């Protein structure tokens, strides 16, 4: 699934990711847009040949299995698949376990390289929350 801006906030807000560990909803947002384009189904290969799935592009060497990932935990208790669904429960809650590891967003690439320090509040403009 592909969500709209707006959508993908309303959705991370009834899931409870607004102010999660101090990290506003516009924050969420924008690593999303920048991790998947919104897009609930990317998955891209790492070059240490783990791969990022889902709306958050979540890792398997650390969060979910996949399989293919030798030597790598699933902290997350999950197929790296179900962070493809349609529904975002399952990429919210293991984001809620990554966020509260000690590095906070910055585990999201894009996140510290394109949201963090920037009017994140721009992503979620517009929208009714
Ligand atoms: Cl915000
Ligand atoms: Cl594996
Ligand atoms: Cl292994
Ligand atoms: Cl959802
Ligand atoms: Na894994
Ligand atoms: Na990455």
């Amino acid at each position: 699934k592909v969500f709209g801006r707006c959508e993908l906030a309303a959705a991370m807000k009834r899931h409870g990711l607004d102010n999660y560990r101090g990290y506003s909803l516009g924050n969420w947002v924008c690593a999303a847009k920048f991790e998947s384009n919104f897009n609930t189904q990317a998955t891209n290969r790492n070059t240490d040949g783990s791969t990022d799935y889902g709306i958050l592009q979540i890792n398997s060497r650390w969060w979910c299995n996949d399989g293919r990932t030798p030597g790598s935990r699933n902290l997350c208790n999950i197929p790296c698949s179900a962070l493809l669904s349609s529904d975002i429960t399952a990429s919210v809650n293991c984001a809620k376990k990554i966020v509260s590891d000690g590095n906070g967003m910055n585990a999201w690439v894009a996140w510290r390289n394109r949201c963090k320090g920037t009017d994140v509040q721009a992503w979620i403009r517009g929208c009714r929350l």
